[PDB]
């Protein structure tokens, strides 16, 4: 035992869980919203919509201990995602993609979400109608990533047929983003 | 990332899941009754007498869009299981079955259930009194296959100690099956 | 298929299970209370305190046939654990141990418990506060053991925020326990 090594899905979450993020709001009190990801250099940030839907004042913290303030770039209904901006400073974790990458069914996958992080584990069940994994999707984690064992993103995890979990597929997600960023709510 | 290989136990799901059919019922309505197992080319299938209990109409369907109508063969209320015929075109989908291989607790498994097909991932948690698993068994895959990492049926998926699912073992499900074949409801 | 090997956790459930052990009470009525854990050749064993905290005559069974009774060590209140003692006959399972070993985020582990005995599996969904995993933890395993795919103790699995089970990590647990052998219930 000594000698060998663990089976562990480690290695996938030194990759993706630095680019998950807790959101919260910031009254006037600090309540924990949700968990979001980090997309991209620019600074744009991805998250289930009823997660900033009643925030007064939007706050992102990283794990390695930075805190921003972000601003709501705009939101979808729909697929109830919102996407967020803050300035980045130089070096940001992102989360990894890979937009040649195919999800297929039986696929092991991780949902990362920041409430200190919780990581759960489960296969796809159903490849995206959304994405349906059998990982316990849950507030602690709603809006935060399910990536595979590789680390790249497979969807966002979103909440609203008993023990599956829906995430909204990242191709679908990446696409929704970027017309967000155009315009704004889109129909 | 690009380069490399995501885990994955969808080769067990290429394999398996071709074999898992719905089963429903045909009223005067079309409800949907639950899962099902082709087991032979003859045409023979294995479900929960449960799903087709108050069937007036019995009617399977497969995943590459094939309609059947099946007639029940006979079941057995002990371990809750029963077998439909239907007529064998030319190619039928079968569940891979391995007589020699002996199911391991701590062996990977999927439940496929098919109510679009759903695919949930356990282990054995204790082997067969029935097989456990720690695989989520419900309505939408009950009467559906059991199978490990190689795609080899274990198991059928039967509902009726929390968080625990129940499958009989393929074994005694294949000697079952036989006995109904060759009589009908057996004591 | 035949051919084949099926991917399976049991190489540690074989060297890790055997140390696992059912706990009873025997009033004057024979109760099951919980599972628990041969730390080492004297004879010592861990549970939860809640486990023994009303037992008449406490009484411990292996999964070999061996029923030894046993007497309370001491408990600690915080972290609800307990230390039983019995008498070692030559050859006693113990439950594997590695000192040097670092639990990571994301390791496979399987939770041990002995209600038959049932194993249910996971990962470490964050490292101990206490070690959180979405293995399922209940009554049937509460007091039993956590191990990764080599075998290796990672916690004593706990009860007492949705679909998450606790265990306390195995450098803890070691710590108190010897305490608890030196004097007795510590502060």
């Amino acid at each position: 035992s000594t000698d060998e090594t663990p089976a562990s899905y480690n290695l996938a979450v030194r990759r993706a869980a630095p680019a998950v993020v807790n959101v919260y709001n910031r009254g006037l009190e600090i309540r924990t919203l949700g968990s979001g990801v980090i997309m991209d250099q620019r600074g744009y940030i991805i998250t289930n919509k009823h997660v900033i839907n009643d925030a007064d004042q939007i706050i992102v913290a990283l794990q390695d201990g930075r805190v921003f303030e972000a601003l709501l770039v705009g939101s979808d209904s729909l697929t109830d995602l919102a996407v967020l901006k803050i300035n980045a400073t130089g070096g940001l974790p992102t989360i990894p993609i890979n937009a040649r990458r195919v999800p297929h069914i039986g696929d092991v996958v991780l949902a990362i979400g920041n409430p200190g992080q919780v990581i759960t584990q489960g296969i796809i069940s159903a490849t995206g109608n959304f994405l349906q994994t059998d990982a316990s999707i849950n507030p602690g984690n709603s809006g935060g990533a399910l990536v595979n064992s590789l680390g790249e993103l497979m969807g966002i995890n979103t909440l609203s047929p008993e023990g599956i979990g829906f995430a909204i597929p990242f191709q679908l997600a990446t696409k929704i983003m970027d017309k967000l960023i155009r315009d704004g709510r889109v129909i």
